[PDB]
């Protein structure tokens, strides 16, 4: 029956001839089955038969029709694929919108293609397309945020469009296999694998930039983190050919985000030595703008400042060679295993070390060929104590405001307040040291004190106040006693006395400037 299957035949071929569009897939699919049935349908019952086996003719032409229509088929597979062509996602990060999914309609016809070709045993190339496809379109979608992701933060709408891809990608492969959960990792796990690979890139370079001018992106890296980290939460789970490029990544920026810490405390010492002269006011430093203007900075990151305070003991953020004395720890009562009580003391630790530099180059400045005796309200070889004094609070006053104003407050709290005040103290038992001498030494100078403090305003009540009677409280008990006592030996008083406590008093009160 040569002829007749022939025949039979065109009739289809007919068919296939026209647009895969223009005859319900679902209906060509069938025709290209009838046929690679007929082309089988005749390679059995008349391969037997050594004397009639010569439809080669014919049964080519089968295997050509059938070759060909199969082909449009994955054309028309991959053509369903791009019905969504890539686009700027920039705006559903913005205004937080979905990102355009395949219609169902379109879902029913890929599966069934799918299903199609996995159902000849030749489906392992349907799915490198559907692999290839999908992963060079969300790639190209995602080369529209690439740019803007090298430095607002471009690295973040750059992840929250990964992380949404990620998502909508493992929906697709499941809404795409709901008969076939026995390969939907392997295939989400070639999708997702590049669209990694390049966050990775991407990544690694960014942490690059960071690592080179710390000064002004280091903070970035707490960022890089939230980004690493957020990433990584989308991905538990999912088998990824690719992983360790994250687990690299976190370690990089891990490595450089405790790196902060040593390094923030040095700028502060590199940073307040960078100039040897006590400014004409005895104001404040740009140094300590600039420790302040940073350490605000670090603030603005508190999540940030914990996640990487583990594994990490405070002689990590020290000199390697440094005085306890030069410093307002003292209590050890505090729970040095959690991360909020470290992180208020490094805070407070840069405060101590900016405020006790100063000094250093202070008394360097003010009087060279002799070892700089910091933090030491009694020294003997100091002697312009008061306006250092002066200048050190002058800062920190400074110091208290940029706190106050913000997080910083928080971190502090308590400890970091009990320093902080511990160390203004330190500095107003400096400005006394000059009475201190006058009052003990007896025991003309005090209009001369009298003089030399009238020179010294400060932007702060407290300090006003601390300070009046601080000297108050030391040198009237005392003065009283030797006035009263060596008072009468003569006769007439106030031929000789130019000063009565009293009077003295009133003169100290006077010192409200």
């Amino acid at each position: 029956s040569v002829k007749d299957l022939a025949n039979e035949a065109s009739k289809y071929e007919i068919i296939l001839q026209k647009g895969i569009n223009q005859v319900g897939l679902k209906q060509y699919t069938q025709v290209v089955h009838k046929l690679d049935d007929m082309l089988e349908d005749i390679q059995s019952g008349q391969a037997n038969r050594e004397e009639n086996s010569e439809f080669h003719g014919i049964l080519t032409h089968l295997e050509q029709l059938i070759k060909r229509s199969e082909a449009q088929l994955r054309v028309y597979f991959i053509s369903i694929l791009n019905s969504i062509k890539p686009f700027d996602p920039q705006i559903n990060i913005t205004k937080k919108m979905p990102f355009p999914y395949y219609e169902d309609q379109q879902l029913g016809a890929l599966s069934w293609i799918l299903d199609y070709f996995h159902g000849n045993s030749e489906g392992s190339i349907i799915q490198d397309i559907l692999v290839g496809e999908r992963s060079k379109l969300i790639l190209k979608c995602m080369a529209f945020l690439e740019p803007f992701a090298k430095e607002s933060s471009g690295m973040n709408s750059y992840t929250e469009a990964l992380l949404g891809f990620i998502a909508n990608e493992k929906s697709l492969v499941d809404d795409l296999y709901s008969q076939y959960t026995e390969s939907k990792p392997h295939v989400l796990s070639q999708i997702l694998s590049p669209l990694i690979s390049a966050y990775a890139k991407l990544f690694g370079a960014n942490l690059k930039i960071v690592r080179s001018n710390l000064e002004n992106f280091g903070f970035f890296s707490f960022e890089l983190v939230e980004s690493i980290n957020d990433v990584k939460k989308s991905l538990r789970g999912k088998e990824l050919q690719n992983y360790n490029l994250l687990q690299d990544c976190t370690q990089e920026v891990r490595q450089v985000t405790q790196s902060l810490f040593r390094d923030a405390i040095d700028r502060i010492i590199k940073k307040a030595n960078s100039i040897s002269t006590i400014p004409s006011n005895n104001g404040v430093t740009e140094a300590t703008v600039d420790t302040m203007s940073r350490l605000r900075k670090f603030s603005e990151y508190k999540n940030g400042c914990l996640g990487a305070m583990d594994n990490i003991t405070r002689e990590n953020w020290l000199p390697s060679n440094y005085k306890e004395k030069e410093y307002t720890l003292q209590n050890e009562a505090l729970n040095w295993e959690d991360h909020n009580v470290l992180l208020s003391c490094f805070i407070s630790d840069c405060i101590d070390t900016l405020a006790v530099n100063l000094e250093r180059k202070a008394q360097i400045a003010l009087m060279p060929n002799q070892e700089p005796d910091v933090a030491n309200p009694n020294s003997s070889k100091n002697k312009h104590k008061q306006r250092i004094g002066f200048f050190i609070l002058m800062n920190l006053t400074l110091v208290e405001q940029i706190v106050e104003k913000s997080e910083l407050n928080l971190m502090l709290a308590g400890e970091g307040h009990s320093r902080l005040e511990r160390l203004k103290k330190r500095y107003i038992s400096y400005m006394v040291s000059d009475w201190r001498d006058l009052t003990a030494n007896l025991m003309e100078g005090f209009e001369d004190l009298v003089s030399k403090t009238k020179q010294y305003k400060l932007s702060d009540p407290s300090l006003k106040v601390t300070l009046k009677s601080e000297i108050i409280s030391l040198v009237m008990p005392m003065y009283e006693r030797f006035y009263s006592r060596y008072k009468d030996s003569f006769k007439n008083p106030r031929k000789h006395i130019k000063y009565t406590p009293d009077e003295l008093t009133t003169v100290l009160n006077q010192l409200v400037r």
